[PDB]
């Protein structure tokens, strides 16, 4: 995340870090036995991680958990990032508690203007590397679809959102894939792509989950 903040242990309950050996994207827990993440996050052998303040660090919170299957979502395309979300299931359920909770699915897609918070273990500088062990948090507004076109002609169809500061200085970056947009209290956005990281104009793109719920209840409802 460049130019956010430090969330504090365990006040992102919902959060988890996908983990094949080493943190590689994150992700957010719908249920007690399902992840939602991004398809660009897909890869075999995939351990869930829930609980996590400090990735690198045992500190009496976490419940790591193998995937039992992914489904990445039918029409997803790699070229064009359209459709870039994915279902990860647990092999058992996680326990939940005020530490460890799913996040709702959205009835509404929300408005342009609308405040939401962002959040990762991904890189925290535009230029150059560094990245966090404890987890990282941003304030940032959803855009305009016209901004959002504006910023990335010919590149935004009508599942991605941007959210962030034309300014820059302000973004997810590599690392944050995957990960929550919440807004409002509802699971609105996934850690998608963007032109680099808080760069000025150039604003993260996020998958628009709120296209997404009846694909994501039916697929929960059958496997
Ligand atoms: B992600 O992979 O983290 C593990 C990362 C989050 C980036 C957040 C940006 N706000 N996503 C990616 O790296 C994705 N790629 C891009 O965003 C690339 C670098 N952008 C890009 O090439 O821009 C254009 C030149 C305009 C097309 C990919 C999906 C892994
Ligand atoms: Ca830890």
């Amino acid at each position: 995340i460049v130019g956010g903040y430090t969330c504090g242990a365990n006040t992102v309950p919902y959060q988890v870090s996908l983990n094949s050996g080493y943190h590689f994207c994150g992700g957010s827990l719908i249920n007690s036995q399902w992840v939602v993440s991004a398809a660009h996050c897909y890869k075999s052998g995939i351990q869930v991680r829930l609980g996590e303040d400090n990735i690198n660090v045992v500190e009496g919170n976490e419940q790591f958990i193998s995937a039992s299957k992914s489904i990445v979502h039918p029409s997803y395309n790699s070229n064009t990032l359209n459709n870039d979300i994915m279902l990860i299931k647990l092999k058992s359920a996680a326990s939940l508690n005020s530490r460890v909770a799913s996040i709702s699915l959205p009835t509404s897609c929300a408005s342009a203007g609308t405040q939401c918070l962002i959040s990762g273990w991904g890189n925290t500088k535009s230029s150059g590397t560094s990245y966090p062990d404890v987890l990282k948090c941003l304030k940032a507004p959803i855009l305009s679809d016209s901004s959002c076109k504006s910023a990335y002609p010919g590149q935004i169809t009508s599942n991605m959102f941007c959210a962030g500061y034309l300014e820059g200085g302000k973004d997810s970056c590599q690392g944050d894939s995957g990960g929550p947009v919440v807004c409002s209290g509802k699971l609105q956005g996934i850690v998608s792509w963007g032109s680099g990281c808080a760069q000025k104009n150039k604003p993260g793109v996020y998958t628009k989950v709120c296209n997404y719920v009846s694909w994501i209840k039916q697929t929960i409802a059958s496997n």
